[PDB]
């Protein structure tokens, strides 16, 4: 796609990345004035506007300037001021647009003679480029086809400056050849280094002082873009000149840039009553073409697209849009809504029609008042329940909707909604049955596609022998042979791919529009490759043109790029071609007919397999070439391969608007060479060179010899009538139609639509992955950073399931923080640094640490909780409490330290009972805890509450006495185990502490002391 | 229901061939556990079955039971008998 620029942006990359021997004058000497700005900042800014003489243009894509008198040539400043009072800021017109006049291009005038005045044109065709130049200067340089010199220079090909000389400067004036010879030698090598597709600079002052460039266009290759960012730096595409964007339009326009996509919206008549939201650029094409030529023309209300699977919102948006602009003013004879659309390949028609259906009826309301009537038409993956679903709000919320599917037409609801009708070496057998295809890419979706139409086409052996994926290491892929499990192997290089399957002839190459070339070029390094088709839309034209290239050098046939593939039934299927199988098997893809199509766009390539298949036979094979304006296979390249063809009896070619290609079939019918019937119809009328317009195009087929209808609409029936012609004579013989063998449903797809229960396992009730955010209990990440809770608050809405007040969370925090770490001479921390000391990972050294963990390391948290709780709530009083686990034999756990005591106090369990204090509504079972210990204080005086103890208790009341839980609950959590949660998760962050040392101490493996053992052996056993 | 009668497909994770346990009989390799014991193969035998997917012969069984009864222990000072010790010391 090759956009036009703003003649100053070319100005400028010309100044900047021109390289010749010669000198450019006015270098970075150009200014830009538009409504907007003032004139002092912009007067002062560039201080030669006052040296000179000045010329200023419009600076809005304006083309013929000189003939209408636009510019105001060799004019001061205020005679430019003047100049510009009357144009600068209202509506002008130019050839037949009427718009707002935005910019001004201001240039230094150079004064120049009008021999001085140069031509020159370079532009890109198919087979190379095409420098044009004219040496007669001025407006009047006469026919440049015979008296100015053209040179054709290959792909690939370096420009001899000789050449330039002897072949292009024949007639030009001897004292400029030299400077000239330099001048389209570096201009030439500016276009070939920034993919200009379109270069043309008039006039082109060329004194004895040096080369001046006054006025100049530029198409650049927009697709580039990846190669040369940093060398357009800010490049810019300006619109072409025409009204302003309506505010709808606009919204359209900025909802579709956000997402991957394709939303279009143009307005060709805001008051008309026929308006389209179908899916499809060719689709939109198709039902444009037909409404324009069936009278409609002065009615259609505008143009546009849903496509790429666009989301709800996107699809509930763009409808409300489009509905709410036919709601402005009615129409006496009502108004028409038509969602049409092409076969989906494998986007589900019911979720999109939910979509449209909530718009709907959110905008059932103005849609009633006016009096509009919607006409539905759909086909691809469930459409069924989508009609079903139309149809039943139609009913419901009393708009008449008429709903069609894959049986009608797809313009004849167009035509029933208007009224005109009732309301009811190249190969030429690219692909055989033994055919094998490697895959680039993972593209697991496309490749079960493929083996699915494999199976269901008898096929015996899968037509995928490998796929290469760079990015990961050789493996196999499990796929589908109908309902039996087979291995596909995966592969990093393309090297081992090939060798291991020395008899694989075609690549598809899923690559990215930035991957696609050299994995390509690898590719027909290899000769056993015969065909490559290439699915990336939107390499760059000049990289396209090296590919076609070495293609033709090295035989092989391309079918692309910015292509869905080729699909031949019973035979091969490349990619995702046709559908899934929902689509082959309606379109009876799967066995042979006699009908070879070929396409352009991969969007009409459905509907000509549903067209063929309930006209005729069914489709031989057919070939959609790709979007891209420089096809790797063209029209003429494989109307040719069917003609070879004995098994197919008459071609269907569906081309578009541009580009000489029908008038190759043309003189090809009329050389003899091409005898089978034909049927052509260019899409893309769009009247509303003389040559490349449809119409023109449709004309010199018909004329010529070609069965070509007068509408789409009686396309169908011209195929149908060329069926009988072709059946009467005796030579096309309808095949017995054998069943074929059927594939079960996915379970994935089976399931979208809801038609199965599978029982779910893994209850889970803590966090929920899935959605926008992340959700812990039952608020989102973004709120439980906003209300400032810590990592006690993640603790309570991960482990309890609550949003446990500031105090309980801090008092998480507190007990995480004492229990943290407590020396490397405990259990868990000595398995911990055994095992960081032997070599191993973070995981293994803390998690041994964390198994040491449980009974008597670790336990006395609820070993006391527990125990208190029984003490507390039973009745017994602190001191038959004491007396009573004394006469078990047992010791109270959480009382007791080894060393410190009633005056010395723990120091950690002061702290944190000092916050269970102030803090803490109401501690029922740390004061019973803290009598009991008055009573044991006074047996032993170090007999004092552990931090064990502590935590325990201040827990089982911050669990009981806080507000969340309901002592049931708060008394599950203390058995399941959630107090062993807390000693576990703040030992490990010490155990890590004694990993994370241990290993930047670098100490190593640790043997034992044996006199540290004392083996006791048996005698002899 | 709805794969009894084999109207939907699933795609199965987790391909395993070291064992069978659905059917009539274990079967390790394809070598039901009543030939296992009937062919007189030991532990080695089952090693080179699960491990390996093989019938190993004799020597090799034998050679890989003698590799495990001298690889068996090694005292207690060393590294992993120390953690042992030392969770089995913690009531673990
Ligand atoms: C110059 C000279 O020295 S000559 C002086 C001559 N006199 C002496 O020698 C007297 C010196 N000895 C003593 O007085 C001491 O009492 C001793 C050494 C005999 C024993 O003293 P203690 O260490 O207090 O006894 P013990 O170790 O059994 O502990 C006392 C209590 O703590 C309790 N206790 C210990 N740990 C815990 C625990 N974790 N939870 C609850 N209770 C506990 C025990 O149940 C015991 O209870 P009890 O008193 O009801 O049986
Ligand atoms: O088949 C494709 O690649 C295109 C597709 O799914 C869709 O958007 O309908
Ligand atoms: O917490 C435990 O049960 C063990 C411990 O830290 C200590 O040695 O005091």
């Amino acid at each position: 796609s090759a956009k036009a620029i703003s003649e100053q942006t070319g100005k400028e990359l010309l100044y900047k990345f021109i390289c010749t021997t010669s000198a450019i004058q006015n270098r970075f000497k150009y200014a830009r004035v538009t409504p907007d700005t003032d004139w002092a900042r912009l007067l002062q800014d560039h201080p030669w506007l006052l040296s000179q003489n000045l010329v200023v243009k419009p600076d809005q894509l304006i083309k013929r300037r000189g003939k209408l008198g636009l510019v105001g040539v060799n004019l001061t400043l205020d005679g430019v001021k003047s100049w510009l009072k009357p144009r600068l800021g209202q509506e002008a017109t130019v050839g037949k647009a009427t718009g707002f006049l935005k910019n001004f291009l201001i240039e230094p005038f150079v004064p120049h003679s009008q021999a001085e005045e140069f031509y020159v044109c370079i532009y890109a065709t198919r087979e190379g480029d095409y420098v044009l130049f004219h040496h007669e200067g001025g407006v009047d340089v006469g026919d440049v086809d015979a008296k100015a010199q053209k040179l054709l220079v290959g792909v690939d090909e370096k420009l001899n400056p000789e050449d330039i000389k002897k072949h292009l400067l024949v007639h030009a004036p001897e004292d400029k050849k030299e400077i000239l010879a330099s001048f389209i030698s570096g201009l030439f090598n500016f276009y070939e280094d920034l993919y200009f597709t379109y270069l043309e600079i008039n006039p082109l002052v060329v004194t004895k002082d040096g080369v001046y460039v006054l006025d100049l266009a530029a198409k650049v290759d927009a697709t580039a873009d990846y190669i040369c960012k940093v060398k357009w730096g800010d490049i810019e595409f300006p619109p072409p000149f025409g009204r302003e964007a309506y505010p709808e339009e606009a919204y359209i326009a900025d909802l579709d840039a956000k997402s991957g996509a394709s939303l279009k919206l143009t307005l060709l008549n805001p008051k008309g009553r026929i308006w389209t939201m179908v899916a499809g650029g060719g689709a939109s094409v198709v039902y444009s073409d037909t409404i324009c030529d069936l009278g409609g023309v002065n009615e259609l209300a505008n143009y546009g697209e849903y496509s790429g699977a666009p989301s709800e919102q996107q699809t509930y948006d763009y409808a409300k849009t489009i509905l709410s602009l036919m709601t402005r003013e009615k129409h006496p004879d009502g108004k028409i809504l038509i969602i049409g659309g092409s076969i989906a390949n494998f986007t589900n028609v019911a979720a999109t029609f939910k979509g449209i259906v909530r718009a709907i009826r959110d905008y059932q309301g103005p849609l009633k008042e006016h009096e509009v009537t919607i006409f539905v038409r759909r086909g691809g993956p469930n459409y069924q329940e989508g009609l079903r679903v139309m149809g039943e709000v139609g009913k419901t919320t009393g708009i008449p909707i008429h709903v069609f599917g894959t049986e009608t037409h797809m313009t004849a609801i167009v035509g029933m909604a208007l009224g005109h009708r009732p309301i009811p070496g190249k190969s030429t057998t690219l692909f055989s049955r033994h055919t094998k295809a490697i895959v680039w890419g993972m593209q697991t979706r496309a490749v079960q596609g493929m083996l699915d139409f494999d199976y269901v086409c008898s096929r015996d052996e899968p037509s995928v022998a490998a796929m290469v994926y760079p990015f990961t290491g050789d493996h196999k892929q499990k796929f589908y042979w109908g309902h039996k499990e087979i291995l596909i192997p995966v592969f990093k290089n393309m090297a081992d791919a090939m060798r291991k399957h020395p008899e694989v002839d075609v690549l598809i190459n899923f690559a990215s529009l930035r991957s696609a070339y050299d994995s390509t070029m690898e590719t027909m390094n290899y000769a056993q490759i015969r065909t490559i088709a290439i699915i990336a839309e939107g390499i760059p034209e000049a990289l396209t043109r090296k590919l076609i290239k070495k293609a033709d050098q090295k035989g092989v046939t391309i079918i692309g790029p910015a292509t869905v593939g080729g699909i031949k039934p019973g035979c091969f299927k490349i990619g995702n071609t046709g559908g899934m199988l929902d689509n082959i098997l309606a379109s009876k893809l799967y066995r042979p007919g006699s009908v070879a199509y070929v396409s352009r766009s991969g969007g009409m390539s459905n509907e000509l397999n549903n067209i063929i298949s309930r006209t005729t036979d069914g489709v031989y094979e057919g070939v959609a070439i790709g979007g891209d304006r420089y096809p790797g296979s063209t029209f003429m390249d494989h109307v040719l391969r069917y003609q070879d063809t004995p098994g197919v009896k008459m071609i269907v070619v569906l081309g578009e608007i541009g580009g000489t290609e029908e008038y190759k079939i043309c003189r090809g019918i009329k050389e003899g060479r091409l005898t089978k019937p034909i049927v052509c119809w260019c899409i893309g009328t769009c009247a509303t060179q003389a040559s490349e317009t449809a119409v023109a195009k449709n004309q010199a087929l018909k004329e010529a010899g070609v069965f070509v209808p007068r509408s789409f609409d009686e396309l169908g029936e011209i195929i149908q009538s060329v069926y009988e012609d072709l059946v009467a004579n005796g030579v096309i013989v309808p095949a017995q139609e054998v069943p074929p063998p059927t594939v079960p449903m996915d379970y994935s797809w089976a399931r979208e639509l809801g038609l199965i229960r599978k029982p779910a396992s893994f209850m889970t009730s803590i966090c929920d992955e899935r959605g926008q955010e992340l959700i812990y209990a039952g608020m989102p990440i973004t709120e439980v950073f906003k209300e400032e809770m810590g990592i006690g608050g993640v603790l309570g809405l991960l482990w309890f399931q609550k949003r446990l007040p500031k105090y309980s969370c801090q008092f998480i925090e507190m007990c995480l923080m004492v229990t943290a770490d407590h020396g490397p001479a405990v259990s868990g921390a000595h398995n911990t640094i055994i095992c960081a000391r032997a070599g191993k990972d973070l995981v293994s050294s803390l998690t041994s640490g964390l198994l040491t963990i449980g009974d008597r390391f670790g336990g006395a948290l609820d070993a006391a909780a527990k125990m208190f709780s029984k003490a507390f709530d039973s009745g017994i009083i602190p001191m038959e409490f004491v007396n009573k686990m004394k006469k078990e034999g047992k010791l109270i756990m959480g009382i007791g330290h080894r060393v410190k005591s009633i005056n010395n106090p723990d120091m950690r369990v002061q702290i944190l009972k000092d916050y269970v204090r102030q803090h803490f509504p109401a501690t029922p079972l740390l004061d019973y805890a803290l009598e009991v210990e008055k009573i044991t204080t006074s047996k032993k005086p170090n007999l004092i509450l552990n931090v064990d103890g502590l935590i325990g208790v201040a827990f089982v009341d911050m669990l009981r006495n806080c507000g969340s839980f309901t002592r049931e609950e708060a008394d599950e959590y203390i058995d399941i185990g959630a107090l062993n949660g807390i000693f576990v998760l703040g030992r490990s962050m010490g155990f890590i502490g004694h990993y994370l040392d241990q290993k930047r101490l670098k100490q190593g493996l640790y043997r034992h002391p044996w006199d540290d053992i004392s083996y006791v052996l048996p005698e002899h056993m």
